């Protein structure tokens, strides 16, 4: 068989929730099946390096190749098309009852949420349980929210020290043999913690808004937004404020919105070597905390790979390490690049429509990537003349939507996919305005932007050669004033030093010590006579 | 006629201008203020001048007329006072001397008030902006029926809907007169008491005009734009025909207007500032103000960098000071002569940044600047003040805050409530000048950044740069050195004149009036591409 398995993923330790949560989705892909979605990470209120060379197989094997449907995951959704449950069924009463006492037995630091869609040849939650619990130990906590459309329940178990065995035989060619069975005392599915907890509620609306369980009285969205709706006007909170969606560039965590990073361009496109790693290291002095690197006569890799490796070791000669992007759309380069450590992330101004299979670099059985996806239309040549949109901000959303569904569907997670706009590719002038007026449209989302230097700036102004160079340097800074306030993630800029003073001021004019002095001091002006 | 009484009393007035000329409003509005002053006595009070909604339903002769007034038989004092007794007793509002005219009492006032709304509404309900003003004069004329005849004649001058004087309030009166017939004989010697009079038909043209008088003003408790304007000027006083004070009663009114019709009053009803002699929207655009400092010797390279900043974009440039005459004047005279040689209103605002009367006097008879940037706030010499009036000519003024001196000011750095005592000292600068008949919508507030001021005080100063979102608001960030130390070899140059654009994008939110700014082109690009992203094409 093959079922579908939502888990709920845990961790408290901030430096490393990180480290710790891709770890456990190893695991998930190796152990359960195949991650068909995430969510974004969040941050919630209520040695291990050397582990991975050597672990027990799997009883099958991995397809880390491409996919753009799963029927399995759409029966799913709609849902209960699918074969009885190999355990005790339940009904509506039956589960209402039961879910309340196991609540009020339980009644008597930071919490990192992470769900998770599993295509599981395993055959059941039971089952499943062992596999993750098993899981745990190898190593964080490991929820099942789902399984299939079952509405189960079940009181009591005590299991062996030989079924551990044979149950955890079934699935992996294989002290803590025994360790698992004083916590397995229970089973529920859905999950209890399920309509309680708000994180879980949280984590659920990214992946799967429409579904409903038929033991739950409205859909995930209609639940999430009852939830943010009613403990608003009840209590008086902005849950939003204490629960931060989270984005990760190489392996720290990012809180989504309060921060506009400044990416450092390096261009390549004779030319020096020498230099090139000069330019990376003045522009980490100047404020830049990723450098974007691209060519884009001799090819591309010999343009790029060296560079990145002159930097590798000049850096081991000199932990506040600079961020690197790639800015290709060639497969190979990315590989040799991701099989040396020389780059971070990939940035692919195609969305990764050159090759799909790039997507594919993205993983390791131990670490993954982060990637920016860029729209555009054609390529520089053409791209001018490519212009006419149906719907111009909503179609490109819409594309850049579908795109991450994709990489998500592929088990990319969903916490390490930027979004880009692609100002002046394919774009009027007045459509790259029209973009940022309505960047706001990003909100939800990690957001990457270059506008730096481009034709568009100098439009809206309306030696003689020099003027204008200057002007549009001048002109970007107003793009990352702009940016600053739309709370962009990441800015892509030639000119790091300009723009690093800019939005220092712009961070202390904002930055207040009291955020009520502004109307007590008011009102002791008023009562001062 | 007890009308003729020989006893020279002083009265107090609150008076309302309107014209319909957009282009010409200042001029209009300014001309009255001229002839308020030559007439009736002395301007203590103004409010800002305002682009007003039609409320009907409840060019060029002005400059030969001023060559051609007749005098008037009451001296004019330029001296600056600093209080004004009739005017406290007419806001609380005690003792007043009784009136000459008859009065009515309140249930008799607003029986006649409610006839004539009522009346008026149907006449215009069976049937372009207004630009409002009020003001208030402490005046020599006698009694409200005897203003009103001057005011007649002010109108008739100005004129070959120009101009519409009336009196809202006179002294704590309450007066409903209806049936006024007022011998020509009358007029002439009612005008005659007040003018020496040199201009006979305009007489004859009176006489149909006065028909019944008023007091307070009909309209007054019924028109926005009227409430508007008074709650600048008054905002505690109570009539006795008054359910409340004008704040409260304007605060009520936009209320009701955002209840019972859902309209939001302020749209639609703008604040104007005047910088030169044309109308500035409040809040509406962001100027850049280039600085010269001539700091030399070559008057001829300063002339050159002038011309080089209107260029750049600056639409106001403000000239600093071997005399500060020597450096200056030369260079303004330069600027002026090569500005001839030649496109009319491309010509930049000037402002001078200067303390000293002698210099600003000599710039001001020589039509040579049109502001005064005064850093002390015109405390350092408050003659000064009698330089921004002339007989047809009011000139605009920066007012800054600062403590001390250059050598003294870094240790004058203690304040009870930063924010605050800076916005009660500027505040407390503006009345003085508007009790001294500066009009207040030529007055523009400085904070000061840098002077009297820690860094971190001025940053504080910037991040609560709101609590000037009701007044024209003048501020200098530029190269100044708390910038620097803002942030984390003309590395030090260059990162300052970065940082400076980022208080420019700031100060682009803030709907800041002025910026004051080395870097122009740097700044003007800036605002430019600020400006297209909010410029919505549908
Ligand atoms: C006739 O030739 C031309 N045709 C069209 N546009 C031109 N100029 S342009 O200024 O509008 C302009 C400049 C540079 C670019 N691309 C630079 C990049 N931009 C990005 C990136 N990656 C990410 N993620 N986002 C990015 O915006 N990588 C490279 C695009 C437009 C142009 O002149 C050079
Ligand atoms: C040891 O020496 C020093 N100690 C403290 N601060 C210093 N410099 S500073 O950066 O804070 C600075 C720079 C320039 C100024 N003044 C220039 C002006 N500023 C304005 C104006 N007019 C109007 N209306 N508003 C204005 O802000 N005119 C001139 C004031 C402070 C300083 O260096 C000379
Ligand atoms: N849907 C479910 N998925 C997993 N365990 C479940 C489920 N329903 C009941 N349980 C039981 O509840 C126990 C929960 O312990 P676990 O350490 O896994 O953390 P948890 O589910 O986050 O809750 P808690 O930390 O409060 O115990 C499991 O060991 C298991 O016996
Ligand atoms: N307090 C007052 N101030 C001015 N005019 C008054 C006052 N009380 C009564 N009046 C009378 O109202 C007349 C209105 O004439 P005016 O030329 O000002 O027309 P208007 O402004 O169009 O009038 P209204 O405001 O009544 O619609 C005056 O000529 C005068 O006779
Ligand atoms: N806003 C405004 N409306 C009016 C005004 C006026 O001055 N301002 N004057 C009127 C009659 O003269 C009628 N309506
Ligand atoms: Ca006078
Ligand atoms: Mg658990
Ligand atoms: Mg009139
Ligand atoms: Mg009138």
């Amino acid at each position: 068989k093959t079922n579908i398995a939502v888990l709920n993923l845990g961790t408290n330790d901030r430096r490393n929730a990180v480290l710790i949560l891709e770890t456990a989705l190893h695991l998930v892909e190796k152990y359960l099946g195949k991650i068909i979605n995430t969510s974004y990470l969040y941050e919630t209120v209520p040695y291990i390096n050397e582990l991975m060379q050597n672990l027990e197989e799997s009883k099958y094997e991995e397809n880390k190749e491409l996919i753009d449907k799963c029927e399995e995951y759409e029966t799913f959704l709609k849902n209960g098309k699918v074969d009885n449950s190999i355990l005790k069924e339940v009904n509506v009463e039956n589960y209402l009852l039961e879910c309340n006492n196991i609540i009020v037995k339980n009644d008597e630091s930071y919490f990192y949420n992470l769900t998770v869609v599993v295509k599981t040849f395993v055959n059941d939650p039971l089952s499943m349980l062992v596999v993750i619990k098993y899981i745990e130990e190898l190593m964080i906590d490991i929820d099942i929210l789902f399984f299939n459309d079952f509405t189960i329940f079940m009181k009591n178990i005590k299991l062996e020290k030989n079924m551990i065995y044979k149950i955890l035989s079934k699935y992996i060619h294989l002290e803590i043999i025994n360790n698992m069975v004083d916590n397995i005392e229970f089973l529920s599915i859905p999950h209890v913690y399920t309509t309680h907890r708000y994180s879980i509620l949280l984590c659920l609306n990214d992946m799967i808004p429409e579904y409903k369980h038929n033991v739950l009285n409205n859909t995930i969205r209609c639940l999430y937004n009852k939830y943010v709706s009613r403990m608003k006007e009840q209590y008086n909170i902005n849950i939003k404020e204490n629960n931060k969606r989270i984005y990760v560039l190489k392996d720290r965590i990012s809180y989504l919105k309060e921060k506009t990073n400044i990416v450092g361009i390096l261009n390549v496109n004779f030319v020096e070597p020498k230099r090139a790693v000069q330019r990376m290291f003045e522009m980490i002095n100047e404020g830049a905390s990723v450098i974007d690197i691209g060519g884009e006569k001799i090819s591309e890799r010999d343009l790029v790979v060296p560079v990145l490796q002159l930097f590798q070791k000049e850096w081991n000669d000199i932990d506040a390490k600079p961020i690197i992007s790639i800015d290709t759309i060639n497969y190979n380069v990315f590989k040799e690049c991701v099989d040396n450590d020389l780059v971070d992330i990939l940035n692919d101004i195609s969305a990764c429509t050159n090759n799909p299979e790039i997507i594919k670099l993205l993983k390791k059985k131990n670490k993954f990537y982060s990637v920016v996806l860029m729209h555009k239309r054609g390529n520089p040549h053409t791209m001018d003349k490519l212009t006419n949109y149906d719907n111009l901000v909503y179609d490109i959303k819409n594309y850049l939507e579908q795109r991450l569904n994709f990489l998500v569907l592929n088990g990319i997670p969903r916490y390490r996919i930027l979004f880009d706009i692609g100002l002046g590719f394919a774009k009027k002038h007045d459509q790259s305005i029209k973009l940022l007026q309505n960047i706001h449209v990003y909100d939800e989302y990690p957001l990457f932007i270059g506008y730096s230097r481009k034709r568009f700036i100098a439009h809206c102004m309306n030696d003689k050669d020099q003027l204008l160079y200057q002007k549009n340097i001048c002109g970007g800074l107003a793009i990352a004033s702009y940016s600053y306030y739309k709370k962009v993630d990441l800015i892509r800029v030639h000119d790091v030093l300009e723009t690093k003073s800019v939005l220092d001021v712009l961070t202390k004019i904002d930055q207040v010590k009291d955020p009520n002095s502004s109307s007590v001091d008011k009102l002791a002006a008023a009562l001062e006579h």
